[PDB]
């Protein structure tokens, strides 16, 4: 037993991280087969970062402008192109460590593991949720751009995030692996703010089921609510509406614990209205919303 | 910026995990050079688990009693021995993926990454602290034994934990890689309880420094206390005494923030006496004690 925020094992992605240097800017790239993927702002300078015209900047580059280091071995760049906000560098060597993989664009509320890297060298692994406002609450310093987020599904790595920037509130923004930002953000050093966020209701309910499976039961009650009455409470406390799709997704956890979804909603309602009164749930004094139903099932059996 | 509970990248350890099966019992083993390390209770049966005599059980085994699977490839066992609570199985094939490594026995309060595995197959990675009562708060199901805990120090893996069992409070117990339990525990299915735990004071202070580095300052105050006055507060709230060694270890964080250690102690004293009053620190409504000073420095720069 026990319930912990858990990342996927990172080895399959570690074997794909390289260093990309263009001028005085160095960040990370993702080496899959004979292509390296990295944020296109590697081709900016200090003065371009206000509002760069990236098509102009790339027309002015040649293959020799791009230094790609895979460990100690230098990879020779034989081609370059731009797709949305990602640069694709064709190299003469196919990565022998390329896992089975796919590129996925995730929905808000879904989680993924981040392999934080600097200078092409992985430094740590942690779990993130895509917030409803399309930011993530990560841990990224200068040089971390090009670090990727992923899930693993039977030795197939699904890449879903590449890191590009930090917002003024300290949260983080980036793209799918085709270079499309999550959210309304753009890759220039300007005044961009995260919109107001909301709490991921279906994940909170999943985490309450994790708590029951692990023996935390003090928040349960005999009452059951209706979906409409519950959603009126959710809106008052800045929680996302609960849909019937979410109810169905919580099916297996409801059946394993014998607690109907709308029964667990009545517990959540009372936790929101009355708080915890000095008690904790799975070691937390706040309601946690960064565990999906899949995350709970994967860990709780 | 940002501060997250972060594990070490797990690839170097993933390449070392194998499956060990003895009879109807299967757990995980650690394959380094031509030796596999695993918990010795793999040689028990259902009825032995009450109070087994392990030297008798091992004298009755032969090499062919041990099935060792490295992925699909079966490793042939050419020798077996017992060291404290670990079994060592000599195999005919040296692991080509053996990292640079060492075995370390850690002190309470230190942290490490756990690579949870089932059937020799890694499933997740997360961070743990060795509690003062020599348990860890992990996430382990049946079949997880032999999963290891480790730190990485410039591509050298220091192994410090091998998992053996779960206690009745839901916390976890195991050994160093030489087979010596952390704490007073023994590897049989009996009535063992974790002793009363305490909070790791030096880690809480490190985490308050992480919070300041990341812009959380609301808990600071002008006051400074003495080490003796602070330790009187620590004892009242079941915190470990703060030593001058801990003060020195917090030196670099004190210098980076300009906040003297005894100044931060006065903030901790007020947080303990008055609580948070609905505010949070680094996203937490409780004081966190599973980040070492090294963990904070590694992430905060
Ligand atoms: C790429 O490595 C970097 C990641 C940032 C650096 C600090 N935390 C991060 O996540 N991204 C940028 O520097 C980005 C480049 C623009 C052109 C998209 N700009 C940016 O994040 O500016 C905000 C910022 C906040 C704090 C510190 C810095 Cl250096 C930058
Ligand atoms: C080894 O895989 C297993 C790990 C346990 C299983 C449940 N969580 C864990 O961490 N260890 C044992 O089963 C151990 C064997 C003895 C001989 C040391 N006994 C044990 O943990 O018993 C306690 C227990 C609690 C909950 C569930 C189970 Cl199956 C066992
Ligand atoms: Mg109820
Ligand atoms: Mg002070």
């Amino acid at each position: 037993s026990g319930f912990r925020k858990m990342a996927f094992p990172s080895g399959k992605v570690e074997g794909c991280m390289v260093q990309v240097t263009c001028g005085t800017t160095t960040l990370n790239g993702l080496w899959l087969d004979d292509v390296v993927y990295c944020p296109r702002h590697v081709i900016c300078t200090s003065e371009d970062m206000l509002n760069p015209n990236y098509e102009d900047l790339l027309i002015r580059k040649s293959n020799h402008n791009f230094l790609v280091q895979a460990g100690n071995v230098q990879l020779r760049v034989i081609g370059h192109s731009m797709q949305n906000c990602v640069l694709k560098l064709k190299v003469d060597t196919a990565n022998p460590k390329t896992p089975k993989y796919k590129f996925v664009r995730i929905q808000p509320g879904q989680t993924f593991s981040v392999l934080a890297c600097y200078n092409g060298s992985p430094s740590g692994v942690y779990q993130c949720a895509m917030r409803p406002n399309f930011t993530i609450k990560g841990s990224f310093l200068n040089g971390s751009c090009g670090s990727v987020g992923f899930n693993i599904d039977y030795d197939c790595v699904s890449f879903c995030y590449m890191h590009h920037m930090e917002l003024p509130t300290g949260v983080h923004a980036g793209t799918d692996l085709e270079g499309n930002f999550y959210g309304p953000f753009v890759d220039r050093q300007t005044a961009q703010a995260a919109g107001t966020d909301t709490t991921i209701t279906v994940n909170v309910l999943a985490w309450l089921y994790a708590a029951v499976i692990n023996g935390d039961r003090w928040f349960l009650n005999r009452f059951t609510t209706t979906l409409n009455d519950f959603n009126l409470v959710a809106m008052k406390y800045n929680y996302e509406p609960l849909t019937q799709d979410h109810v169905d997704i919580l099916g297996p956890l409801s059946a394993q614990t014998g607690i109907a979804v709308l029964d667990m909603c009545a517990s959540l309602k009372e936790l929101l209205q009355n708080g915890m009164n000095g008690r904790t749930i799975l070691g937390s004094a706040l309601l946690e919303d960064e565990f999906t139903p899949f995350d709970v099932v994967r860990q709780c059996s």
